[PDB]
């Protein structure tokens, strides 16, 4: 008996404005979806599209009109044709190409609502066994090795269980060697941001000595055949992030043996059902995965942490505590470490009771709603 | 220099309702991009995004905000760069937008209006500017499917009587072999293509293989956009070329297609690919790979249709275009003079140094549901 869909557009000041090409990003623009049934029971979710289409093609502005004028009307029409199963929600959105982050916002709000409605932990409905998740810190490159080392020192001293070092041609082996020299037992992964070419196979192979968890995006996006050849020659798992947009590119990856680890963003995949399907494909291929982040508000952070509880999510998540992102977030209690470098998996039956509604009112720049029966 | 950009959101009544997906609709929404320089020289283009995101992920609503709030500001910033100081080279305009992912139909509208402005500024035919040699192009007709084989054959005769040099039949499992067999027997020498719109699955391969007996020019989009290896295996099993349209959105996807042997024919739509420069890069790669290409349609207004016929002049565009005369689609279009056959089934390639002079300003104005203008030097616009 879902009755209302309310879209909230928010701007939250970032604690640590991020550098871009021509300036800086100081606010997180996010869209929260709030679903309300006839009895007042709610489910919420966050569309993770970023303000500018620099990381994927969706951005807050285009997500907003996609929800308002296309996906919400479709969802309402589908509702008006017979209790609701959150596993079937994407059937309403059958005919829509891409727009997976806008689609995810609807689909995840419906799961969140259904957890609230049934009073069952959302993580339990999805099949998440893990009770706590380890968290990684990402470290930028530095021309100075001493500066890189200090950044690792500071991370380890803040509790972190994994570090992920950015690397690139001429700025890889020296750094990783010096880090592994200093911390023989630390989990270290590397992120190459597509800076290597197939000729660099021997350099990457050289890194096998350091027992990296994975090397993320070694080659340009869509160098699929080159990637499959490169992974065949490396003992270290290749990890893909933006190269795998959908369950399809995942099947391509599996068939070619092009990578062994996935950076999963449930919103980018199109929601919880899509994440579960991806983990099925991945598990059958003998791959493993971890949850990456999109500097989410606490609503999306909660859902990401729940996804990180899923069995195949064997590596550390990039989702840190709220206070690494925002001075003030949208939850009554911020997400925080429960042990150094470790976060408790959210056991809420839906996030709604955890939302600070005064904080959502204050950060809102626009609101739009519709009666789903109309 | 270029001083103003005006975006026009249009709604054009159609002669009769066009087929949606599961519906029909009365009116074609379109976005035109208009650029004006300090001397009053103009370029136009059409953003080909459809009203619903059912063919690709872009639609009218999202393309409008992408243009207003993201791409036009980026383009203004680039126009003020020292390197655009004396000449604006349309070849390089995509560098203003190099940090945007996807959004290729919105990107293409910028890029193509700049090409168009540049031809008008230099008084050179846009087609020669892009290396398009053909002087004329042949035109195909798309025929819907009916559970009546009579309706079908009647539709085919009607297309043929009108001179169309190809027919493309809509097909689906259970309504494929019978229609094609009948048309092929009746028309032994007619170019026939088929468009499956993703209606087949890998288990249907035996049915599609039965189709090789009819010598189709291609079968378009046989499978969903679900798995590249299913496609590769199907094409390897078929003597008939597979044609991809929406499955190929970029030159890199075309590289992968060719590497997989997943298809042999490309439906080119410059807007879907990211503009004229992207289209030339796609044709390079398709020709190197042994693929044939042709230009498809998006129910374009006159602006988009003119630009699409100019791309269809390019050397590798070896098959007929789906871009037919204005009047098949609209009582009143945005050109002073409708696009028409020069001979039955044939259209003269536009020789305009830009389409600006051909635009009916009154029609553009009547069909406008929204209009946004911006001073390109400052960045103040209004509604």
């Amino acid at each position: 008996s879902l009755q209302t869909c309310v879209l909230h557009r928010l701007s939250l000041p970032l604690k640590f404005p991020m550098r871009t090409a021509h300036g800086h990003i100081r606010e997180k623009q996010a869209i929260l979806v709030q679903l309300v049934d006839a009895d007042g029971i709610e489910g919420w979710s966050e569309c993770v599209a970023l303000a500018e289409p620099t990381y994927t093609e969706e951005c807050t502005d285009t997500a907003w009109v996609m929800l308002v004028h296309h996906l919400v009307p479709r969802f309402a029409r589908w509702l008006r044709a017979a209790d609701v199963d959150p596993r079937t929600v994407c059937e309403a959105l059958r005919d829509v190409r891409g727009n997976r982050m806008s689609v995810a916002a609807i689909e995840m709000a419906v799961w969140d609502w259904y957890a609230a409605r049934t009073g069952q932990p959302l993580v339990g409905l999805l099949g998440g066994g893990r009770d706590r998740v380890e968290v990684s810190a990402t470290l930028g490159m530095s021309e100075s090795l001493d500066v890189l080392i200090q950044s690792v020192d500071a991370a380890v001293e803040q509790g972190f269980r994994r570090v992920k070092l950015k690397i690139a041609p001429g700025r890889d082996r020296a750094a990783i060697k010096a880090v592994r020299l200093r911390y023989p037992d630390l989990a270290i992964a590397a992120d190459a941001n597509g800076s290597y070419r197939p000729e660099d196979a021997p350099v990457l192979r050289q890194l096998d000595a350091y027992d990296l968890q994975f090397i993320e995006q070694p080659l340009p996006e869509d160098d699929w055949f080159d990637l499959a050849k490169l992974q065949a020659s490396l003992r270290t798992p290749v990890c893909l992030d933006e190269s795998v947009r959908s369950v399809r590119e995942l099947k391509l990856t599996a068939r070619l043996g092009a990578a062994r680890v996935l950076n999963v963003k449930p919103g980018r995949l199109g929601g919880f059902g899509a994440t579960l399907r991806a983990l099925d494909v991945a598990g059958e291929a003998g791959m493993a995965a971890w949850v990456g982040g999109m500097y989410e508000t606490g609503v999306g952070r909660v859902h990401g942490l729940i996804a990180a509880a899923l069995p195949l999510m064997r590596y550390a998540t990039d989702l840190g505590p709220s206070d690494r992102y925002f001075e003030q977030d949208v939850l009554k209690e911020p997400i925080a470490f429960v042990e150094p470098g470790v976060i408790q998996v959210p056991q809420c039956a839906g996030v709604a009771d955890w939302v600070d509604r005064d904080a959502v009112r204050r950060f809102s720049t626009a609101t739009w709603s519709v009666d789903l029966r109309t």
